[PDB]
């Protein structure tokens, strides 16, 4: 089974940063289109950017354009989401798909949380 694994979340204030990862298992990585979705409380799974095979031409939702940047290495078969400028409206669970003929595909991953709140200062 090919795994599709996503790291990197944590907890935020809004206007800060979390970079987020998807590394791949196999060896054609680089052969695919690939995608970051998310779930955000009471809601579904909703796109939120992907990337072609080659790396050279990306596509953002409306709500996270300028905000965040979808990249990829194929030489370490993974796919990165800086997202800068956070928003309490970012938070869900992010996860990670592979594109195929019209569909993605999840394949094996949990999931990574990502929390953006405007709470008390702890220092």
């Amino acid at each position: 089974q090919v795994q599709l694994q996503e790291s990197g979340g944590g907890l935020v204030q809004p206007g800060g940063s979390l970079r987020l990862s998807c590394a791949a298992s196999g060896r054609t990585f680089s052969s695919y289109n690939m995608g970051w979705f998310r779930q955000a409380p009471g809601k579904g799974r909703e796109f939120v950017a992907s990337i072609t095979s080659s790396g050279d031409k990306s596509d953002y939702t409306d709500s996270v354009k300028g905000r965040f940047t979808i990249s990829r290495d194929n030489a370490k078969n993974t796919m990165y989401l800086q997202m800068n400028n956070l928003k309490p409206e970012d938070t869900a669970t992010y996860y990670c798909a592979r594109g195929g003929g019209s569909v993605w595909i999840w394949y094996e991953g949990g999931g990574t949380q990502v929390t953006v709140s405007s709470h008390h200062h702890h220092h």
